[PDB]
């Protein structure tokens, strides 16, 4: 039976500094998830698994760490925040005020200045999507805001739930696809 | 006419390393918010001023660059965080995943593992309100948390609405009760 893996890219420096996107390396605790996630998957003893992986750097350091080839995909991108890359919550209420709130009406539609919304994210993930359901094993090391519309994707959720969902950093997420939907198992990897 | 000028401090190390709680001291762009604070209560004209700060090093060190007496009040402490003090909102996604989940249902009676809730501090802040009501002129240099509950008891918002009131750094709000209610007066202090 075939299963899909889903987590995200080790702990980077913007997230353990306290700032969203941008493109940062993973920290020393990062890196140690990496060789856990490693560990992970060795001991499932799955037949040919494909790593697939976005162009971000947190998410190629983390695969690099599995010793075997991996995918990279433009459309697995973190959502990009615009204006506000690379700030903190604080810095988003101190100069963008009104954005912040404007975003708690509907999460979903909403979209940061020059930058994306989770309904955008949902439709550039459709390529992918399609490929996940023509695969067999698969493990995609991606980020927040797409692990949240992929997950939704399987598990069927709606628009409103999707921005909510739990996907907590070095966290696995291993989806089965059955008959009647799709079966989840959380996995946390403590380090 | 009286006026009650709401401000936070002055940011912190760990506001700007994307942590709650804690007890940091001002940053030195939080310092020179605090410079900037006294500057502008000058140009004011205010008559005798009455300045009240919590116990915590980031509003005293706000009040000192006033050069003007103040008075300390534990109970303008920013809320506890309990076991989620010093954390990043990615660390309690991943430590306390169940928690986080949670506090989403009610952002206002969720309170913390060992710590407070919005409620709680309301509690905590009914002697506040009480002297700030029958006060005159006066300065209060506090918490995000503690800036929101005293704003919605002023401009009589609903519990519902109060942990989502604006309360961003370097703003001070200057709040002028007025028959129908109260007047507010937001002054962004850039730097
Ligand atoms: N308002 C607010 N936004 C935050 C905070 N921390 C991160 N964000 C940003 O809020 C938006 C959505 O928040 P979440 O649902 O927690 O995460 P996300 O949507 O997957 O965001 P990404 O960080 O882009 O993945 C994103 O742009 C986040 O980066 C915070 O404390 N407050
Ligand atoms: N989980 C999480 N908590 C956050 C974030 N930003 C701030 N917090 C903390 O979450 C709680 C509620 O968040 P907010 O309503 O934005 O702010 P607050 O309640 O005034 O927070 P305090 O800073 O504790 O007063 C508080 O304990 C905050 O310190 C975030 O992105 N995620």
């Amino acid at each position: 039976m075939r299963s899909i893996y889903l987590c995200r890219h080790g702990e980077s420096e913007l997230n353990l500094r306290g700032r969203i996107g941008g493109d940062s390396g993973l920290s020393a605790r990062g890196k140690q998830y990496a060789y856990a996630l490693a560990n992970f998957i060795r001991s499932q003893g799955i037949s040919s698994l494909k790593v697939w992986t976005s162009h971000m750097k947190r998410t190629i350091q983390t695969a690099e760490a599995l010793g075997v080839p991996y995918e990279q995909w433009k459309a697995l991108n973190e959502i990009d925040a615009g204006v506000c890359e690379e700030m903190t919550y604080e810095e988003i209420q101190e100069h963008y005020p009104e954005e912040f709130a404007l975003r708690d009406q509907d999460k979903y539609r909403y979209r940061y200045p020059k930058g994306e919304s989770y309904e955008d994210l949902v439709q550039r993930l459709e390529p992918v999507i399609m490929e996940l359901e023509r695969q067999e094993n698969v493990l995609v090391i991606c980020h927040q805001a797409v692990m949240r519309c992929l997950l939704a994707y399987f598990l069927d959720k709606s628009s409103d739930e999707l921005p909510y969902l739990k996907c907590p950093l070095h966290t696995v997420l291993k989806l089965t696809p059955v008959a009647y939907g799709c079966r989840v198992e959380s996995i946390y990897l403590n380090v």
